[PDB]
């Protein structure tokens, strides 16, 4: 299946969820308390909270040296101090909750982990190396840089020709209309043409400028979990190399030409940036039992995915607009089609390896985004999550006075568009 | 009378802007870039992104100036008549039938940034410094030659200046708990800790601008001076804060007939901090995009008795926000005596209400709250004669045009996503 | 294939009714009382009221008949351009440039609420048929407010009742929706639901609108599609009293009492089954006969024959399902054929009434059905939209503009309630 | 002296339990057991199913002192055996209990005939014999009157038209120029179908049913004064307890009671009207269960707005109190400059002081009826109660909603008509 069970690096990621109500003095003892205990000023950053606008967010970076004295702290937190303590371990120890980041920058850390004797391109070594290139450009990436610019030489952009002219002649009758909506835009602001293969920094800044969305140049294949979880900030994980010029139309790797003809379209149009971005923010802390569940339904909408278009039916998964082969196939009447349904099609067996028999078909973009949501609340989680693009974090919302402050914002909005029909 | 109102002049080249949508059909979308590239408007100046609201239309965002001017009136008569598409046309010297410019990405503010009201004024007490008249020169070419996306230049200040930044700090530190708002004292602390507010340090603004990035978004920009109102308050709608890097002149330390790192830093940058405040100012920054110069002169009155100098209502008292009383100890203890006239905030009355900068206000309008005047800039924005509405994409950082059908829309969606926001998080 | 669908007739005189508004002016009123006045058409069928949402408007409720079609031409031509009033003319006959009749206020159900062999298993038995036309005039002289008249059922009768009762109740609790198995106890409580007693439709119907505000009607017999589903926009269910023959307590080709109480009426005591019945009810109002045909269909599938997801499981909801032992058992086995619910593709589907249903369709829940109809009413060619006011017992006829307004003050005012209703 | 009348109690009282029991086998047998087996009979309580928790139980217990006894052993079983969040409702306002409010709108007719027995020594009337008797007419009419029964008409004599015809001719001559738009906007209709004429006093009955058409208003006929709670109450369901009797003849111009000209012409029109009815109706939710303080600021509040209140109409100010549109003294003086205006702002005006005898120095002025019910909402969230309530038009029943599980439904609902709008816009 397309589902890595996400590892664990050596020091793992620890990470604690509470907020504060400000209270004389009670700053300054929770920094003595974790500051008695070896843990240094560094590690610990102290925010307002964007609803309770009297209480103190903390973000702490700690990994397992810390947890012979978690305990105590904790049991300090949660006793003499009164606060509801969420424990974010990547290990998944018991009593803890799936780590995820909690800042678009906290994606840095575990973005290397990664994971060939077969693979068509294994006997060539001036493959390997350049293979080996784009992964140390990856290893050495942070973000907020600029994405290394790297010139293709001319094989590896006749492959790339190949592949766009055959798609192209193909995504008019077989591309949603999404797809075809922005591709135009691609071609003439992102020099998508047959000669030239597009720089990851200019793609970025153009998703940027569309839905917010932004790449970040991987060296692998990440686990379900990592990936997903860079969803919730509209972070796609993009490769930057290309496959092997030998077989220009196989590839079971995701190489430039999937992430850019399949993917980069739709992640430029807002229905489906957010409904990807939906699911994100589903993975974040969910148990693997439901990752599995959301790299199931990534696979049958986000990557071979069909959709509703008035009486016909399009492609809108990435496995299909970078797949001639299977794009062809999969508006034929040999595949099987179903209704999506996440109940179901979370439980729906499929193999990478073969083409698969069995599509479920989505109403809308924006139809889509709600099935989501409404199977995201089904998710064991002891907690909400919410995006703040702002600050470009997650705010975790659990209590009733952050449902009061985000329900009279609502009221609010409400309120103003009554105003508004005048 | 003399005010803070600062009309906004042009540059050599001026700005030209042209807000409009198109529908998507065969050849449409390249007769259009064709018809810009065919008189000598290169592809770089038309930018074509898909609409956020009709998946089927098309924004596009034009860069252009007065050489573009011969040309702009055929353009338009195209779009309108030959291709049918409603066009906005934004000009900076306001002639009539055009909308007053006003950027619409966050890039655009690095455009008009420098467009000071230049030796400073042989009134002010550093005239006779040639060090602080040179010094104010380096702060100015920091700022001259900053752009949009790169950090902050740090700057280390001087033993002399950082004496001047201790005795405000203390002197106005020894106040805030009886006098600041909640907000602020709240956020204080934090910045203390954080971002190295101490008696002998002078913050960097590149320090400062991340840690309001990571509270709401607001992040500082380095500016020469003082900018016209239009523009000031145009960057706020992006949550961009336009902030000043020299300090005052050693000799008055409580005397700065201009707003200095001390304004800043301690009377602006707590609040930015807090989400209420930063959906206050931006509004305000919302409501000034695009609006005649007659309105820009009651937003910026508006902003004067609320941004600058407004104090706020907490429970049965009252407390200070505003950021020229937060770093005026003398003012600060004034506006809470009972020597001050208070009245409750309309804005309505506000927007036509006197003042004078020299002096003490006289005069106070006190908030019910951050929430309470975001909903009065809001109620006052509509009255404001604008051809479309605003609204502000924390996502692309750019700002929407809309009309009415468009912004019930907007309304409409973003109330289901947050409706259903509620949904799932009641039952966790 | 014989379906579900009864085409709307006419009786001698027909249904006319104008809906229009008027801005308050200077005897704009009393001229428009007056253009009536003048052609004979008095006052008692001309009401004016002041309209919910216009502050400045009155709306007029015509009550006319084909006795007024000669002058309807003239007082119409007046009011759009002389008044300056955008004028719906309804009319039951559908003539060309006209809107399909429909009641506007509750009490108007009464007008075509009386609009109703041998091969039934009573045709040979003289008195059955006497018995069916006892009924059949017990409604024929039912008006609305009244109380429904109590009939003692005989002996016979009310074996026929405890045998569909007993067999059925046995296989409720393993075949039936929640809601069903959630109500039925309160129905045995409270409206001697028994396997030795009928019930009476007013004890019924005053359990229904306790509940639900759904409120019972006795018919005679089998009423067009239109007025049917149209009497369910004021939840108003119209009822048989009658039950079926002895002989063949299993049969009946045609809905008895035991149909009603035990198929119908534990349902539409749940919330949200009322508002998905009340909702197909309000897509019918002035709907073209297609679209009364497709809502038949839907209706047919959904409350008549519907299957409804329950968990991993599925269970039946539809009442032709709850009162046929024998179907109900045949519906949740591998036989059928199930679809998901999708109103499009539902209203064209085929059915026989008199086999059993080879295809049931899977609805999700009865708040997504609801969901569902609204959209599905939308494609519907109305030149208006249709709400149903408790409040006054009447429906609102109503523009987008006006839609949009009560659709944002209603959302304003739940908002509000819920934002209360959490600080405690 | 205010509008203000403390709510008494009667001999048995009202006992009531708000309770909601989720299905589970056997759980709907062991309530109606554990009643049964204390002697407390079927009769008074009906179980019914719950409007937003599909898989749960409404009770609605009808008990007096009788029942008091074993009242606290059930409740201890309902709370911790079967777990069900149990309010206690007691008419006579026990210490951890909640004052009682009618759940149906049947129940209105319980406690309907408290009055606040012979005049007042210094009524206009109190010399006229036949006068007195009339009075006792119209209380026993009312004495005997129960919810959902036609209103017994009454042929009025000429001396009682003769007072009717002065009070409309002096007051419809006025209401042009001093009564808002929306009381000119219906008052056409009353006059032209609820026969409201110079020389016609109106029937209740035909009123009634006229306002039933409009906003779903009722009229209610009532003997005398009754208490704050019981009348604001009445407002929750729409029913409006209505006086059916009129002034005395000698004195057509005044009235320290309220008679039919003030109930005809000062609030029927205003009844009518959609906006004004979702108003006084949130007071009336507003106050079912307040505390007894609170009855005191709600009833100050209905005295400022419904009694006598003004509002906004373009940049003029127009009257919309029926004490206004009823007494043409006060109408005339309302709309001068000697009055003195605030701004209505429901936390300064329900601590207002005020005088019923004289003309109220001191008037309220409303942006709308919208903003005004707006303003009762958010003042009804600081009312302490332990629940939040919403009225039901399809059964006639307030919905109780205090749990988590009922916001769910609640949200839900609006998630559903949010997305019907953003339909409905494309
Ligand atoms: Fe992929
Ligand atoms: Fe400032
Ligand atoms: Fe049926
Ligand atoms: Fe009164
Ligand atoms: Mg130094």
């Amino acid at each position: 299946t397309s589902y890595i069970e996400d590892n664990s690096n050596q020091n793992g990621a620890i990470s604690l969820i509470f907020s504060l109500k400000e209270e004389v003095g009670a700053l300054a003892k929770v920094l003595r308390l974790f500051e008695e205990n070896d843990i240094n000023l560094t590690h610990i950053e102290s925010r307002p909270s964007r609803l309770n606008k009297d209480e103190y967010e903390f973000f702490t970076y700690l990994d397992k040296r810390t947890k012979p004295v978690l305990g105590s702290i904790i049991k300090s937190l949660r006793n003499d101090i009164g606060a509801t303590v969420h424990e974010l371990s990547r290990d998944k120890e018991k009593n803890t909750v799936p780590w995820f980041p909690r800042t678009i920058q906290e994606l840095d850390r575990f973005a290397n982990q990664i994971l060939d004797a077969d693979h068509p391109g294994f006997k060539d070594p001036v493959y390997r190396a350049r293979r080996k290139q784009f992964a140390d450009i990856a290893y050495n990436y942070r973000h907020g840089q600029p994405i290394p610019r790297v010139e293709y030489t001319e094989e590896e952009k006749q492959t790339w020709g190949t592949v766009f002219r055959t798609l192209k002649a193909l995504y008019k009758t077989h591309a949603c209309y999404e797809h075809n909506h922005i591709f135009p835009l691609l071609e003439k602001y992102c020099g998508f043409r047959e000669d030239n293969i597009p720089q990851l920094e200019d793609v970025s800044q153009f998703l940027q400028t569309c839905t917010g969305f932004r790449l970040r140049p991987v060296a692998g294949l990440l686990s379900s979990r990592d990936f997903l979880g860079g969803l919730a900030f509209r972070v796609f994980h993009c490769t930057q190399y290309i496959r092997h010029g030998s077989k220009p139309m196989y590839t079971p790797e995701p190489d430039i030409c999937h992430e850019l003809l399949g993917h980069v379209p739709l992640f430029s149009d807002r229905s489906f940036a957010q409904f990807s971005q939906e699911i994100g923010l589903a993975s974040l802390g969910a148990p693997d039992e439901y990752i599995e569940k959301l790299a199931t339904i990534y696979w049958f909408t986000v990557e071979f995915g069909l959709c509703k278009e008035g009486d016909s039916i399009k492609a809108y998964g990435a496995g299909l607009l970078s797949s001639f082969g299977e794009l062809q196939y999969c508006l034929s009447d040999k595949p099987k089609l179903l209704p999506l349904e996440l109940e179901k099609t979370a439980c729906q067996e499929y193999s990478v390896t073969e083409f698969q028999p069995l599509y479920y078909v989505a109403e809308s973009f924006s139809d889509a985004k709600e099935k989501v949501r409404t199977f995201a609340a089904t998710i064991p989680r002891p907690f909400s999550v919410r995006y703040d693009p702002y600050t470009q974090r997650v705010e975790v919302l659990d209590n009733t006075q952050q449902l009061k402050i985000l329900a009279d914002s609502i009221n609010s909005e409400v309120g103003i568009l009554c105003n508004a029909l005048q």
